[PDB]
């Protein structure tokens, strides 16, 4: 599934990520847009031979299982193609474990270089939330 911005903005609301760990709704969307572009069924190999899924582009190093990972962790219990689903529950549960590891959004390269600091407010900008 290909979110739109005001309707990941909603789902991601809905899951309770809005504020989760202080990030507003809008670093979210953010986030979600440059790792995904919206799109649940997103995938990249990393060079390390790990890859990562779905709208928030998780890690197999540490956080899901595709056994095909050598010497991983599977820190939110859960096959890496859970993360790929049309329902964002599984990838907002993980992101939720992600967030709280010490780094905050930082884990997300892409929030830390193109989110972090910048108007977020404007990804939920005229959406009914
Ligand atoms: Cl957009
Ligand atoms: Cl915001
Ligand atoms: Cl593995
Ligand atoms: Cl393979
Ligand atoms: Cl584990
Ligand atoms: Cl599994
Ligand atoms: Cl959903
Ligand atoms: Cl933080
Ligand atoms: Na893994």
């Amino acid at each position: 599934k290909v979110f739109g911005r005001c309707e990941l903005a909603a789902a991601m609301k809905r899951h309770g990520l809005d504020n989760y760990r202080g990030y507003s709704l809008g670093n979210w969307v953010c986030a979600a847009k440059f790792e995904s572009n919206f799109n649940t069924q997103a995938t990249n190999r990393n060079t390390d031979g790990s890859t990562d899924y779905g709208i928030l582009q998780i890690n197999s190093r540490w956080w899901c299982n595709d056994g095909r990972t050598p010497g991983s962790r599977n820190l939110c219990n859960i096959p890496c193609s859970a993360l790929l689903s049309s329902d964002i529950t599984a990838s907002v549960n993980c992101a939720k474990k992600i967030v709280s590891d010490g780094n905050g959004m930082n884990a997300w390269v892409a929030w830390r270089n193109r989110c972090k600091g910048t108007d977020v407010q404007a990804w939920i900008r005229g959406c009914r939330l």
